[PDB]
């Protein structure tokens, strides 16, 4: 089963706006600290396509000879032959799964969306997350998800970050024992897990354990899930909300933990406080 | 110094959907026949995100050593280290002007992007065009190109593909004698052309010549141009837009000239008739 | 204090399209048998816009006239004159409470639908809840709505039908004894409660007992409430949804109480399989 | 027979927000005094969803009796009944056309939209104009405005306020003899007459005569007429646009005539210079 709490991780940047690898570091133990169950590098939070191939494939290997928690690699690109190379390199070092969302920049439909995952899930084996994250790029309709699904074993859930609720419940239906659903909005995770999500992808977790705590007060403690979601997480989110996604996230993180990081352009510091 | 049309080059691909270096020979040979002014590939024509920053470089390389007509090179991508990294190799290997939409993917506001403008022109020197395409990615403002164009003198121009006549007029009053703004949308090359256009980037002319035969026939026969442009143009973007784009463009370069031309996912055949 | 199950109610058509009172008697009749809690007549389900002031006075006097429920009247319009019209006149034959939309047509700011609010609730001293429906008029932000809150204690609740979930949250944010929220959107009304709604604005109340079974469920047995929602509401509202709103619904309450009933238009026929 | 400049009359209001008919006189007098060719009352710039149907009725009266430039009446209404009775009205007064948008508030497709229009049309015999005004209410298609145009006669022409330039090109498309089309958007006016249109609906005219010197310099002069959008229309439209439409439009006429004028909210006075 996959479940329990990812952690979209940022990618911490020194002052030119390279990776701090000690700072990534120091993040992969703070989230050991609070038990997130999986690592997630190179999601949208850690703004993957701001790097290159090269530094995401560094980045990748960095990660998973500094932790053993099992890792769902973000392996997003437009190109398909990115997509793959990505993939087999974090097969190729043993990361367990790897997550996919639509390509962008280009308006898709669903066939057009279709054929894309089709190729990349014959050209590969291990575990896939597909990520629907339609702000950021082309959504990806629950019947294309659930198709998709049916032809390839290694599907093994979906991520929505699309707020929508209505979308999610569809999302939810496509759910068993080897299909996992994820809630990609750390402020929607309690409603979710009622709705019986498998768990939440969510990036509070850089730098608050709070989702975590709501996730294991869950199964017994309905109403503390609630009252940690409404008073710690919420207050949070729309904390961050306020700031052009996702340099606020950086921010909290590089000074929770006292550290000069800094910001690739099109990223800058926007003036969050704690 | 910058006028007239420009060809956003289609990527021809080989049936396996890697590039035809050939049907790319072809397809020069098509434009300096019909002579289209500026080579313009890897824009969102030539589906530049599909390709990995090697493919890219080498497809930019074999335009440079296969053409004489000056070349505008798509330089676009959300990572910033790949854009200075294509502009260098595209001045070092000789390419006049190097072309620039806004970074894609998460959503960005006019400070992000123009502290990602202001970063990579600070490091660059090359003719540069701004490039305005808000249906595939953040749009830039007006203003926001006024305001980058008085801080770098290497801001050669802009172009829209906007559709936005209102947003073009706007666009347009930035003009001067070193400052260009073109039309991206074929359709409404002869409304931009009589509102003070420096001229089209037009998709069609990779496998037509309606747009140059309107742009020459305009200077004292506009009634002449506006034909070519209701007659031709605007019934051949009618066809063009029914289908997934740029899909049809590939597919019609493909019969035009007898190639069994493929398509990379998430690129896909879509059965438009010649 | 307003909470429970409201009906937005169909305005029955005759073959003509002009209202039939007697299948609006076959209508409340139903609803009382069901034990509803409230009647909304003249509601975004109710069509209100294509009815006459003339039609919609006299049908507020009927469903008063003929039931004992207490009514919220909806008093919507664009033209202040006949808010202020239709609340003096639901008023003075004691209907309960009014319900009032923002102004739409011509697209409006905050301060715009604030002004608009202010000069009606100065006039009318009657209990009104604040309806935020954004897919038909201009958007009410919660800000808005609290600042009206607190300058008029008339305002005794608002109403939402975004199927946004952090919005409702935030509307939920102002909830309080004398404040109600309702969720107008059925297949949310469990997520709803959980998250402390005072209640829904279901138009399948028109013709099915689901949404009101769930409710009273909710109280003692939780999860038996979700499974109502997720077999019987949700599935309903799926097979409502296919088609332009709310023809179906109309045709649903026709086959069921076997009553051949119209369409005026824009209105039209539609085909549900009840 | 439809050709040329149209007002859409402001309809001009006294410090109580009711309609002042001493400044409707005043209007009507100088839109006479800079030679508009139709008077186009209860349009959205007349604001005709605030109003009353019997308001609307008194003030297409008014406007009938005190002046001999032929009429088109604003007939819009989401209710088929005040839209019938507001059409058998204005012809039984002598009012050459009615003006009719689709209806709105809740959304509407193309078969609905036809339905309605095919009724009103099948129930009444005066010259009808449609008006394509998606900002505000429900789009009609060019295919849904063909179709109508060649089931009824009476259907003289379009006007489209979109600011779509495509959109505006397939409207023009379907103009013939007596199929008259009009540019709504004072700015786009010159550029609409290159493509052939037949006129112009321009609300500016309700104080500045730049619209009707720009269409009488244009047959003769373009260069002239293309300094007059430039110079004088463009920039006023970039004022008025600061604001919350149509209030700038009557904030200016109230003080150019210096009338003592108010705002019916949602309306409200917003403040603009000169």
């Amino acid at each position: 089963m996959y479940k329990g709490i990812v952690c979209p991780m940022i990618t911490p940047l020194d002052a030119h706006g390279n990776i701090d690898y000690n700072a990534t570091n120091i993040l992969i133990k703070y989230l050991e600290g609070i038990n997130v169950d999986y690592l997630f590098p190179m999601g949208s939070t850690g703004v993957f396509p701001y790097f290159t191939l090269k530094e995401r494939k560094d980045f990748l290997k960095f990660v998973r000879e500094n932790s053993k928690k099992p890792i769902m690699a973000g392996v997003g690109s437009s190109s398909i032959n990115e997509v793959n190379e990505l993939m087999k390199f974090s097969m190729d070092i043993g990361i367990e799964a790897a997550v996919l969302m639509p390509p962008y920049y280009i308006k898709l439909n669903q066939e057009a969306i279709y054929h894309y995952y089709k190729e990349i899930l014959s050209s590969n084996d291990m575990d896939l997350l597909i990520y629907n994250i339609p702000q950021f790029t082309n959504k990806i309709d629950p019947e294309t998800v659930k198709n998709l699904k049916s032809e390839f074993s290694s599907v093994k859930g979906v991520k929505d970050s699309s707020a929508d609720i209505r979308g999610f419940m569809e999302m939810l239906s496509l759910s068993d024992d080897d299909f996992a659903v994820f809630q990609g909005q750390d402020d929607l995770l309690f409603t979710s897990l009622e709705l019986g999500a498998s768990g939440g992808v969510c990036g509070t977790t850089n730098f608050s354990d709070g989702i975590v705590r709501l996730y294991h007060e869950y199964k017994n403690n309905r109403e503390m899930a609630l009252k940690i979601e409404k008073n710690d997480v919420i207050p949070l989110m729309k904390k961050l909300g306020k700031y052009q996604f996702p340099n606020a996230y950086y921010e909290y993180f590089y000074k929770k933990n006292n550290i000069n990081g800094g910001y690739r352009p099109p990223m800058y510091r926007v003036g969050i406080e704690i």
